[PDB]
DNA sequence: CCGACAGCGCATCAGC
DNA sequence: GCTGATGCGCC
């Protein structure tokens, strides 16, 4: 399917969810939409009614009437008035800048901080994570395109090698997918000195990563998590390049290439691979992969030397991260 | 009828 | 001072 076919549904889901999340605070019914979406951007018919929908999983009651509502009048009374509410318009946009949540908005909002104009003559009121959200406002809603991608990367794994050439990196994510774009770069990292029973490993990669200037902006940082802002250089007399969000995640050896399956995904891989190996009896988290004994007590941490490894646990064949779409 | 719906690292805040 | 809750972004 295309967005033409049902792209005006998926589009009003969507607009709900939004509110959901960052107005109503409602997580689930967020997920809940999403799910809807979803599920109906993969549908490939121009459906013609809710009950048509209601088949779908996910779609049930309400979002079968508000498909109907929308399929005969082109709109939903409720997302037009939404629309128009500037408390709710202005608490939802709010939350486009990263580390302004839907509380943080709220909040803004309850003493008449509406707009980004607003944020900026309102520096203090900010926490550090926000001003960077506010400054990098624009960049940060860009995607990445995969050649500036493996530019980065590029980057990433010279200046890793140069801190200690032991270190293992890897940029996963859907840019280890294959996507053609990216909305951020995840790099998961390692060191043969570190497993789960056992210095300053991240630090010292930030801090390279610092000096050559290539990390502008730190968001947050301890032991294990890095996550902050990117930027490649300009090449000579040229428009700068967009900042980038890039997270960086140091991961003991025995959960590692755990690390790289989860991280890799996609999200439908992951449930499914999750799903399957528990018909299988075992239980894969994101650190760990476990047998179930048998009432349903997981016994130790199975070891994992590659991905492969925990494929040939629970008899499937080594899926390229190509094909892990679904 | 009613609860699950993922849960973790980090920054910052509420409260002792 | 400290500890725990809360907010946040994130497959
Ligand atoms: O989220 C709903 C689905 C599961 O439980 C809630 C409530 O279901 P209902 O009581 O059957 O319906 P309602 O609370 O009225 O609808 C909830 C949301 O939809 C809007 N809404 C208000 N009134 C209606 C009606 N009559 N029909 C459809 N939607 C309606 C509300 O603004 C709510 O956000
Ligand atoms: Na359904
Ligand atoms: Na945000």
């Amino acid at each position: 399917p295309q967005e033409t076919l049902n792209g005006g549904i998926t589009d009003m889901l969507t607009e709900l969810a939004n509110f959901e999340k960052n107005v109503s605070q409602a997580i689930h019914k967020y997920n809940a939409y999403r799910k809807a979406a979803s599920v109906i951007a993969k549908y490939p018919h121009k459906i013609k009614s809710g009950a048509e929908a209601k088949k779908l999983p996910g779609v049930g009651t309400k979002i079968a009437e508000k498909i109907d509502e929308f399929l005969a009048t082109g709109k939903l009374r409720k997302l037009e008035k939404i629309r128009q509410d500037d408390t709710s318009s202005s608490i939802n946009f709010l939350t486009r800048v990263s580390g302004i949540g839907p509380s943080a908005a709220r909040k803004f909002v309850d003493e008449g901080i509406k707009t980004l104009e607003d944020l900026r003559k309102n520096e203090d009121k900010l926490n550090h994570h926000q001003r960077i959200g506010l400054k990098y406002f624009g960049d940060f809603e860009k995607r990445i395109p995969r050649e500036e991608m493996l530019q980065m990367q590029d980057i990433v794994l010279n200046e890793v090698k140069k801190v200690d050439s032991e270190y293992i990196a890897t940029v996963c994510g859907s840019f280890r997918r294959g996507a053609e774009s990216s909305g951020d770069m995840d790099v998961l990292l390692t060191h043969p000195s570190f497993t789960s029973e056992s210095p300053k490993l991240l630090h010292q990669v930030v801090e390279q990563l610092q000096k050559v200037h290539f990390i502008t902006d730190t968001l947050s940082k301890g032991e294990t998590k890095f996550m902050g802002v990117c930027q490649l250089p300009s090449k000579n007399d040229e428009k700068e390049y967009p900042h980038r969000r890039i997270d960086i995640r140091l991961i003991p050896k025995d959960q590692y290439y755990c690390g790289v399956l989860y991280f890799t995904g996609s999200d439908i891989f992951n449930k499914n691979m999750r799903a399957h190996a528990l018909e299988k009896g075992f239980t894969i988290n994101e650190y760990t992969i476990r047998p179930l004994g048998v009432t349903g007590v997981a016994g130790e941490p199975l070891p994992v030397d590659s991905e492969k490894d925990i494929f040939d646990y629970i008899q499937w064949k080594y899926r390229e991260p190509k094909d892990r779409s679904e």
